[PDB]
């Protein structure tokens, strides 16, 4: 036409999400991207927050303000809370946790079992520090992940705080309860429960009114929450899952998994970190979070473990084989994911069990999130849709 007078990657990506909902591959999704400047403010919602039909045989929509189970996306929130304690001089990242976590310090290491089935417990060697807790290098694991803890529970010997360690601090990178113990350290250092601490130090500075460990105390959030959806392994179909986490909060605030919030409120956290606006942490402390924390020996072992474990895939949509490290808050990419087309070296990421993925990319000046409420973790459809979203957004952002 006439200037001034009266195949898109992003449009194609949005169509892909819409088709995934229409074909019942996913219940719905929320995708968000923000840049440091504020110029990029992209939010899109697709489909439903459940597969359970309401009284009118309708599926309630999944929205930017829908309360969701964050699962392991809670770990970044707890990391920030522990780092605020450090900034306020309540804890040193390299001092022993003995002073605030004598109960964790008293925990033995489970070595194995004797030929009669009796557990073989020994004393932990070396100090556990808050830096070990935040980097998953304390020797703490998870019952569902470790074969020794799996055997220890199956025999009837045992709550994220209860299991013995499986290694000494600094021996190896092991995904586990270290963030739950970092949350407990925050409570001990401040004299507040993690819920009150979260409200005063993460929520209030960002104007967040829907982020809590105590969902049962929020009937407004209960009325609007997503339900969990499960993909059946037998036929790949979507089913309603009555998640125990949506029924009761429990007494303990589990820093590694327990927060419920909306995608919109979670993006406020990511965006504050990307902008280094000082609302949650000093800019120097945010820079520290993105620094590779592992010595060469642990970096090599973590990479060998992850490259060999695509069935676990902590990295979610990141390439299966990549040079990574771990910072304070998530996995750091030590190389560009795909040259100038996608996440850059230095970007940090983590996920939540229901296929939630967050990433902050300081070099590119972008942060993105994808929320699903679909289990199990590492779902191929969610993975592919997340890669498609990120790649389309990076393309549009760089084009100008």
């Amino acid at each position: 036409h006439s200037s001034g007078l009266v195949a898109d990657p992003v449009v194609l990506m949005e169509t892909a999400f819409r088709k995934a909902v229409e074909s019942r591959q996913i219940p719905g999704a929320v995708i968000m991207a923000r840049d440091a400047s504020g110029r990029l403010n992209y939010t899109r919602c697709f489909g439903a927050r459940t597969v359970r039909r309401d009284e009118n045989n309708q599926l309630p929509p999944l929205q930017v303000d829908t309360p969701c189970r964050l699962a392991s996306a809670t770990k970044l929130l707890t990391t920030i809370m522990a780092l605020q304690c450090m900034e306020r001089g309540l804890v040193d990242l390299d001092e022993t946790v003995d002073r605030l976590l004598p109960d964790l310090s008293a925990m033995p290491v489970l070595e194995g079992f004797d030929d009669a089935g009796n557990p073989r417990l020994r004393e932990r060697r070396g100090k556990i520090t808050l830096r070990h807790l935040l980097t998953h290098t304390s020797g703490l694991s998870y019952v569902f992940l470790h074969p020794l803890l799996r055997e220890y529970v199956a025999q009837g010997h045992l709550n994220r705080f209860a299991p013995p360690l499986v290694n000494d601090p600094g021996a190896e990178w092991i995904y586990g309860a270290g963030i739950d113990w970092a949350g407990k350290l925050v409570e001990r250092a401040t004299g507040l429960d993690l819920e009150q601490y979260l409200q005063e130090n993460i929520c209030a500075p960002l104007g967040i009114t829907d982020m809590t460990f105590k969902l049962q105390q929020r009937p407004d959030m209960l009325a609007r929450r997503a339900d969990m959806t499960h993909r059946n392994s037998s036929d790949g179909k979507l089913r309603y899952d009555d998640s125990v986490y949506f029924r009761a909060d429990g007494e303990e605030c589990f820093g590694g998994q327990g927060v419920f919030s909306s995608p919109g409120s979670y993006m406020k956290v990511l965006h504050s970190l990307l902008k280094r606006d000082g609302l949650l942490l000093q800019p120097e402390t945010v820079d520290l979070m993105f620094q590779p924390a592992l010595e060469p020996r642990l970096e090599e072992q973590m990479n060998q473990h992850m490259d060999a474990s695509p069935h676990i895939n902590y990295g979610g949509p990141m390439p299966m084989v990549l040079r990574r490290s771990f910072g304070l808050g998530g996995i750091i990419a030590l190389e560009d994911l795909d040259g100038e087309n996608w996440r850059r070296k230095g970007s940090m990421t983590f996920g939540g069990g229901p296929n939630i993925i967050w990433q902050i990319d300081p070099k590119a000046g972008l942060c993105t999130l994808v929320f699903f409420q679909l289990e199990p973790w590492n779902d191929p459809v969610c993975r592919d849709l997340t890669r498609t979203f990120e790649k389309a957004i990076y393309a549009q952002y760089q084009q100008g």
